[PDB]
């Protein structure tokens, strides 16, 4: 017997019982009557919901191999998304993910470290912010460019100028697609139609945008094919190609030019928007709490000077800064239900039989906003990650990147972008609101399965 739940209506299951505006809050309300493990029917499709640390840990960590499937909805097929890492399953996922973790290690692709690629980008970000000449600024475009250029330097071994036309084109297609993918019509309502696609023009537009990106990625693998130094892989493409060489006597291989294009598209997708949004949010929270910004700056000035770039080594000597970055991710909760999981086999889970391929929804909100681990969890307070002495207090409830076998591939890279972009910004600038700080609102704006910050402007005032 599946876990207990609200009795489904015929055909529509429990769809009339969930506010699709704020799915996270509905899931939380259902946990107060059905407890931490409960079943919802998305039109005869059973979804099991895990709410709370204990259930999420039990599934994602204790039974990690069983809860490592990606949940599949019609959008996976309509947008052709199951051929990289994010939406792939089985052998294809296991192999592309294991290759991807190895290649994304700090020194995973040659002498030039990931850290060096981000440090370079952090310098360019600081230069673009100077060019705003301390005038009112929606930082959305600029903060979106930085993480996107890090992905570019990781994949193609060289970053673009922010004014370069091929870059603005890629950036434009990525943003359109992310904005389309974020509509409840595309991510929820059209998924209720298992066979008929009610938005065929939208899916076409998504697939044209991907094609454009895939075409640029192919132009570059050609350029990498001719200038190939075995004994010197520079980037994700060099490492992927020479993985293909080692796979030449073992076809059919999960490593092909097709799976490189699709993997690259996933890294652009996964690695841009969430980092971008987290940065934009961090600046809003620093605007709203200027004392916090001032203590970060004190750590910056004391531990780092004004004569050198920040570097990751500084983070262990900057507990307050580390607490702030950790409290930004915890407070804003950008992926309140992560991405859906699926069980990879039949599994007994607290005396509930969950059949192979049943969709699992993880409430990361329920962990990040635990009111016992983080007292007053709806408040931004760096003290949630500090002890009485001022040292960094780690939390097992810190899961903005999810947990277990599907944990975000970019966990380490995101951690570096956030630490280095934010320390580089505050080492070179003070932040000025156009509205009085006490007025600005910082509560997440939820639209289905994602949180975004409110609109805001600020001035980057050189130090
Ligand atoms: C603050 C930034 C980020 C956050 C909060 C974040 C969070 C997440 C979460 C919650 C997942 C879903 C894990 C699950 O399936 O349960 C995910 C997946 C993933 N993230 Fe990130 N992510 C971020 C940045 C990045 C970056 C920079 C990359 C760059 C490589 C990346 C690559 C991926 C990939 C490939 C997956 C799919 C992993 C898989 O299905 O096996 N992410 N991320
Ligand atoms: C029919 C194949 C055309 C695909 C396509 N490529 C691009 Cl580029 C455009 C720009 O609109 N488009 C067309 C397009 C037309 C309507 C939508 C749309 C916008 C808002 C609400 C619903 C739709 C929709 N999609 N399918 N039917 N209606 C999206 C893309
Ligand atoms: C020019 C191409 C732009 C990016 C994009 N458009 C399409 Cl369509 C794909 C296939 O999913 N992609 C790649 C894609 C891969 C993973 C995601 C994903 C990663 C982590 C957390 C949430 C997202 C997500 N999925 N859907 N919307 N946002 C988003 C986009
Ligand atoms: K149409």
């Amino acid at each position: 017997k599946l876990p207990p739940g609200p009795t489904p209506l015929p055909v529509i299951g429990n769809i009339l019982q969930i506010g699709i505006k704020d799915i996270s809050k509905s899931l939380t309300n259902l946990s107060k009557v059905y407890g931490p493990v409960f079943t919802l029917y998305f039109g005869l499709k059973p979804i099991v919901v895990l709410h709370g640390y204990e259930a999420v840990k039990e599934a994602l960590i204790d039974l990690g191999e069983e809860f490592s499937g990606r949940g599949i909805f019609p959008l996976a097929e309509r947008a052709n998304r199951g051929f990289g890492i994010v939406f792939s399953n089985g052998k294809k996922w296991k192999e592309i993910r294991r290759f991807s973790l190895m290649t994304l290690r700090n020194f995973g692709m040659g002498k030039r470290s990931i850290e060096d690629r981000v440090q370079e980008e952090a310098h360019c970000l600081v230069e673009e912010l100077r060019k705003t000449k301390a005038s009112p600024c929606d930082p959305t475009f600029i903060l979106g460019c930085a993480p996107c250029n890090v992905i570019c330097s990781i994949i193609f071994h060289k970053r673009f100028d922010y004014k370069d036309q091929q870059f603005l084109n890629l950036m434009e297609k990525l943003n359109e697609n992310i904005k389309i993918l974020s509509s409840p019509w595309i991510q929820i309502c059209n998924n209720f139609s298992p066979i008929i696609d009610y938005f065929p023009g939208t899916h076409n537009k998504l697939l044209k945008n991907v094609a454009f990106m895939k075409s640029y990625i192919l132009e570059k693998v050609k350029e990498h094919q001719e200038s190939m130094d075995m004994n010197n892989p520079q980037d994700f493409i060099d490492c992927f190609l020479m993985k293909m060489e080692k796979e030449k006597h073992n076809q059919p291989s999960e490593f092909t030019i097709e799976s490189l294009e699709n993997t690259a598209v996933d890294l652009f997708g996964a690695g841009t928007e969430t980092t971008s949004t987290t940065l934009r949010y961090a600046l809003l929270l620093l605007l709203k709490h200027p004392e916090v910004t001032a203590k970060v700056q004190e750590e910056i000035e004391r531990v780092i000077g004004r004569n050198r770039s920040p570097c990751m080594q500084d983070r262990s000597h900057m507990p307050y800064t580390d607490a702030v970055v950790h409290e930004v991710q915890r407070y804003i909760d950008l992926l309140p239900t992560s991405l859906p999981h699926a069980v990879t086999c039949d599994i007994k889970f607290r005396n509930y039989l969950i059949p192979k391929g049943t969709t699992i929804l993880i409430s990361l909100t329920s962990v990040l906003h635990d009111n016992k681990e983080f007292p007053n969890p709806e408040m931004f307070d760096p003290h949630h990650f500090l002890d009485e002495g001022g040292n960094f207090k780690k939390s097992k409830y810190f899961m903005p990147f999810s947990a277990g076998k599907r944990i975000c591939v970019g966990e380490a890279l995101a951690g570096m972008e956030l630490f280095l972009f934010l320390t580089s910004i505050l080492q070179n600038f003070n932040l000025k609101s156009l509205v009085d700080p006490k007025n600005l609102d910082t509560t997440p704006v939820v639209n289905g399965f994602a949180s975004v910050p409110p609109f805001y402007q600020l001035c980057f005032i050189p130090i």
